[PDB]
RNA sequence: GCCCUCUUCAUCUCCAAAGAGGGC
């Protein structure tokens, strides 16, 4: 609708396309009608989903306490203007409010600012402007002045540039909180009063209570299904919203133990667990394709956890919003190799009866499902299996799959369902029967797989 | 000032990148 597909260098853009128009895919639908998916895919990327999602933390606080609790946070926000916030119906703990946008008719002041790629997009999902996220500003901009935010998608301007030039996007308008001069450092930079897309702030609202999670995202754990005293393995975790998740499942009655190779990224799982109350938790800095011990805290030794999850390392491009992706094509490649190495890990430390489950926030084929044909053809002890709740659509097609084992997978295809453009009467003029499928379609590229162990090893 | 590469950290919801070297 207002934005224009997403930015990708010519050889990565084709590479997508040869994934998305194979024979498989071709022979399905048609050649004209296979194309129209792709390009309306690459149009869907650079805008945001139609609706918030947060998980409530229900080891500390109720669906219906945290509800009451954020209609009362977003008439402070909105100044009495009331968006509904829905419950999902299979997803218990997870709350939906719409988006308001995207607004086409604001008038673009002449005082700017240019903002990250990654700040841009979390302000096209209801954030503000906080210090570190401003690349640029107009020479002298008073602090209070009502300034236009521009986002560098292309990460072209450099630190405090005077001027840019590049490729920048219109994120709506809002008054800012300190000088240039001051910027050029943490708080307040510019509070949106006029965004494009409007939805709630999220920063610092209910630490204890609230995780702002993708839709998708907060389903894996769903999908997973944790048992209260399980030992539970979440290979690539940080920053550990899955695996707090997986933690208020089992009531922290369990064992939860969290990976990642990133110390920073580690700590920031203990203060979450910490933070949300979940004690059941232990995190380690560690490499997962690593993370198995024989006979001469990680390591662990084979068949040692009920499931695991592996929310692999990937591309990172069924990410929404994602104006710009200036990647090359072998470092979307890159993360292949690296998913089959975690996947062996992962098969091993799993006890027999045990549940895998799967997922990558990206949409490629050689990701998604041809990692599912590998690991089925190179652990016969794995067997795919349906998945409870079923909320994205099935698989793709391209890596030979049955037609059953592709409706047991959930791909999340943002391309299934058109870009609403939801101001207010649009939703009183709405049932919300509509809207808690739009939510469901609507998301961000996503990929879920499930696996059971046959046999042992 | 414009344009390029390259090294890592990074967008999977909210304090959001900073180095190296080239061309005009
Ligand atoms: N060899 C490795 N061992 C453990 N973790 C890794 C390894 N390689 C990458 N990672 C982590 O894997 C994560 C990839 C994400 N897709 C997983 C994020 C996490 N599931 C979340 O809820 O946001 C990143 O945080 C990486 O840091």
């Amino acid at each position: 609708s207002i934005f224009p597909k997403i930015s990708l260098r010519p050889e990565v853009e084709n590479y997508l396309k040869e994934g998305f128009m194979n024979k498989e895919i071709v022979t399905a639908l048609g050649k004209q009608e296979a194309e129209r998916k792709f390009e309306t895919l690459l149009k869907h990327l650079s805008h945001p989903p139609s609706f918030t999602t947060v998980r409530v933390n229900t080891h500390l606080a109720s669906v219906q306490h945290v509800k009451n609790l954020l209609l009362d946070e977003l008439q402070k926000q909105f100044n009495g203007l009331s968006v509904p916030i829905l419950q999902h119906p299979d997803l218990q703990d997870v709350l939906l409010i719409p988006v308001i946008g995207p607004r086409k008719n604001i008038k673009k002041q002449q005082c700017e600012a240019i903002v990250g790629a990654q700040c841009g997009n979390a302000v096209l999902r209801g954030a503000h402007v906080y210090a570190p996220g401003i690349v640029s500003a107009s020479q002298f901009m008073k602090a209070g002045d009502v300034i236009s935010v521009y986002s560098d998608i292309k990460g072209k301007c450099k630190k405090g540039a005077k001027e840019f030039d590049g490729t920048k996007v219109f994120l709506g308008n809002g008054i800012s909180e300190l000088s240039r001069k001051e910027i050029f450092l943490k708080g307040m930079g510019i509070r949106m009063t006029e965004p494009v897309y409007l939805s709630p702030s999220f920063d610092s609202v209910l630490p204890r209570y609230l995780f702002l999670q993708n839709l998708p995202s907060a389903l894996v754990s769903h999908v997973l299904n944790p048992q209260p005293g399980e030992k539970i393995l979440d290979l690539c975790a940080a920053p550990g919203g899955k695996t707090t998740h997986i933690a208020a499942l089992m009531h922290d009655q369990g064992e939860v133990i969290a990976l990642d190779k990133i110390f920073n990224k580690v700590e920031k799982i203990k203060q979450n667990a910490l933070l949300l109350g979940l004690n059941s938790i232990r995190a380690f800095c560690f490499d997962g394709t690593k993370a198995v011990k024989l006979d001469m805290e990680p390591p662990f030794l084979p068949e040692s956890f009920d499931r695991i999850l592996l929310d692999a390392p990937c591309s990172g491009m069924g990410q929404r919003p994602n104006m710009a992706c200036t990647w090359s094509v072998k470092e979307v490649a890159s993360y292949q190799p690296l998913q089959r190495k975690l996947f062996t890990a992962a098969v091993q430390l799993l006890k027999p009866e045990g549940v895998l489950v799967y997922s990558t926030c990206t949409i490629t084929l050689a990701e998604n499902e041809e990692q599912v044909a590998w690991a089925l053809t190179k652990f016969p002890c794995l067997q795919l299996q349906p998945q409870e709740p079923q909320i994205g659509g099935e698989g793709m097609r391209g890596a030979g799959l049955s037609c059953e084992q592709l409706k047991q997978l959930q791909r999340f295809d943002p391309s299934a369902v058109p870009l609403p453009d939801t101001d207010m009467d649009s939703l009183r003029e709405a049932r919300r029967e509509d809207m808690l499928r739009l939510a469901n379609k609507d998301s961000i590229g996503f990929f879920i797989a499930k696996f059971v162990k046959c046999k042992s090893t």
